[PDB]
RNA sequence: ACUGAAACUGUAGUAGAACCAAUCGGGGUCGUCAAUA
């Protein structure tokens, strides 16, 4: 098939990782409203993952001590401006389908998240 | 069409009486962390 989007590369932040993941854009799509429950757990969320490893990332650790052959995932070296949910930023959607709607829960940078 | 003279603003009087630098706190202890394949 042939597709178009934007790839999702965070980084090698496993040992067992090979892949990035691409959104394909080019076929089916749903939009619904962001509200700014979202918003705010997004922060919360965000600020979590670069706050937690703050010591480790300043030391200058190039990668979480308990797991080997990886480094830290996008969200945790990025900056503040990842912390903010802008316009075109990617994210992964938690949702389930209730009411015939489809029900959005959280936003989460990975596929397995804190 | 003759300058008055002479005279300590001084004497007595404790910036002091009362007031707690003090109240609470085991030098203690377990599972997290990363996300894909």
């Amino acid at each position: 098939e042939q597709f178009e989007g934007f790839v999702y590369k965070t980084n090698k932040n496993i040992g067992n990782k090979h892949d990035e993941r691409v959104f394909i854009i080019d076929r089916e799509s749903i939009e619904i409203p962001l509200s700014r429950d979202l918003r705010r757990k997004w922060r919360e969320l965000i600020t979590s993952y670069q706050e937690i490893h703050k010591k480790e990332v300043d030391r200058g650790d190039t990668g979480p001590s308990a797991v080997n052959g990886a480094v830290w995932s996008r969200q945790i070296i990025a900056d503040e401006s990842e912390r903010n949910l802008s316009d075109g930023t990617l994210c992964y959607a938690h949702v389930k389908k209730e009411d015939g709607q489809y029900k959005i829960l959280n936003l989460y940078p990975v596929m397995i998240t804190r």
